[PDB]
C-alpha cells in the first residue's frame, strides 16, 4: 500500500501539456484523480525543462510529488492538495501562455514551482488555528508569516527527506539561492505581506519605472506572481469559480446562506484581486485571461448579489 501509488506513477507515461490542458488558464481539476494530478505535476516539471536542467531522477520527483500531496489534509475543504496543485498549474500557465518563462532565470522558475506546490503544506483550516495556539507565545510580534513559516518548514522537511531530494542535482551555490527564493515565495503567500508591498509594485507600473534587471524589483515581482497564482481560482470560468467559492465558504464557516457569499466575493475581488491582475497584465498582457476572468466573475457575483 502507498508504495502502491508510486509504482503506478513511476511506471506510467506522462501525457503532453496539450493533452493534460495544463497550459489553459481555464484549467479545472474536478474530473482528475489524485493520480492524474501527480502526472500533471510531473509534466509541469518536465515541460519547464527542470528535469533536464537540474538532472532530477524520475523515481525521486514522483516520490516528492506524492509526499507533497500526502502532507495536505483532505478533511480541509479549500486549503488542501487541490488548491496547491491549481496554484502550481496557474504558475505553469502564466509562465507558458502568459509568456513569463522568458523574463525569469531557471532557478527562479524552479523555486516558484516548488513554492507554489508547497505553499500551504499542512494547512488545518482557516478558523482552526492549532498551529497558532500550541506554539511559543512571542507569536505576538505577529509576523503573520507564521502559518507561512509552518508551510516553509514543511516544504523544507519534504525536500530534505530521503527519497525526495529533487534538488540534489544542484550545486551548493544553486541550492542556497533556490531555497532562499522558495522561502520568499511561500512567505509572500501571506496576504498581509502582499498588502504591505503592492503599493511599491503599482507605483512602478503607474510611474513606468518598472525593471526586472533590478534584483529588488525581481523579488517583488515573484511575490506578486505567487499571490496571483494563489488567488487564481477567482479568475476561473464562472461555473468552476462558483464551486470553488463554495469550498472557500464551507471552510470559512465550518472551522445568510450562500446569501452572504456574492457580496463577499465582490468585496474580495475589489479589495484584493482586481488591481493585482491589472498590474500583472501591464507587465505581460498575455496574462489578460486572468484579469478578464476576474472581472467576468465580478459582474456575475455583483448581479446575483443584487437579489437577482
Ligand atoms: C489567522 N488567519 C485566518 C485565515 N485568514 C483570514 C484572512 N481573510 C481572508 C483570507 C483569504 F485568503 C481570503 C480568500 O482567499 C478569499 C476568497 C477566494 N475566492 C477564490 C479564491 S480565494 N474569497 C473570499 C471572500 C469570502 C470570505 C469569507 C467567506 C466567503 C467569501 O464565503 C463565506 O465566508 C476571500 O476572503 C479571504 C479572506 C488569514 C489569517
Ligand atoms: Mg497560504
Ligand atoms: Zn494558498
Amino acid at each position: 500500500e502507498e508504495t502502491r501509488e508510486l509504482q503506478s506513477l513511476a511506471a506510467a507515461v506522462v501525457p503532453s501539456a496539450q493533452t493534460l490542458k495544463i497550459t489553459d488558464f481555464s484549467f479545472s481539476d474536478f474530473e482528475l484523480s489524485d493520480l492524474e494530478t501527480a502526472l500533471c505535476t510531473i509534466r509541469m516539471f518536465t515541460d519547464l525543462n527542470l528535469v533536464q536542467n537540474f538532472q532530477m531522477k524520475h523515481e525521486v520527483l514522483c516520490r516528492w510529488i506524492l509526499s507533497v500531496k500526502k502532507n495536505y489534509r483532505k478533511n480541509v475543504a479549500y486549503h488542501n492538495w487541490r488548491h496547491a496543485f491549481n496554484t502550481a498549474q496557474c504558475m505553469f500557465a502564466a509562465l507558458k501562455a502568459g509568456k513569463i518563462q522568458n523574463k525569469l532565470t531557471d532557478l527562479e522558475i524552479l523555486a516558484l514551482l516548488i513554492a507554489a506546490l508547497s505553499h500551504d503544506l499542512d494547512h488545518r483550516g482557516v478558523n482552526n488555528s492549532y498551529i497558532q495556539r500550541s506554539e511559543h507565545p512571542l507569536a505576538q510580534l505577529y509576523c503573520h508569516s507564521i502559518m507561512e513559516h509552518h508551510h516553509f518548514d514543511q516544504c523544507l522537511m519534504i525536500l530534505n527527506s530521503p527519497g525526495n531530494q529533487i534538488l540534489s542535482g544542484l550545486s551548493i551555490e544553486e541550492y542556497k539561492t533556490t531555497l532562499k527564493i522558495i522561502k520568499q515565495a511561500i512567505l509572500a503567500t501571506d496576504l498581509a505581506l502582499y498588502i504591505k508591498r503592492r503599493g511599491e509594485f503599482f507605483e512602478l507600473i503607474r510611474k513606468n519605472q518598472f525593471n526586472l534587471e533590478d534584483p529588488h524589483q525581481k523579488e517583488l515581482f515573484l511575490a506578486m506572481l505567487m499571490t496571483a497564482c494563489d488567488l487564481s481560482a477567482i479568475t476561473k470560468p464562472w461555473p468552476i469559480q462558483q464551486r470553488i467559492a463554495e469550498l472557500v465558504a464551507t471552510e470559512f464557516f465550518d472551522q445568510e446562506k450562500k446569501n452572504k457569499i456574492p457580496s463577499m466575493q465582490v468585496g474580495f475581488i475589489d479589495a484584493i484581486c482586481l488591481q493585482l491582475y491589472e498590474a500583472l497584465t501591464h507587465v505581460s498582457e498575455d496574462c489578460f485571461p486572468l484579469l478578464d476572468g476576474c472581472r467576468k466573475n465580478r459582474q456575475k457575483w455583483q448581479a446575483l448579489a443584487e437579489q437577482q
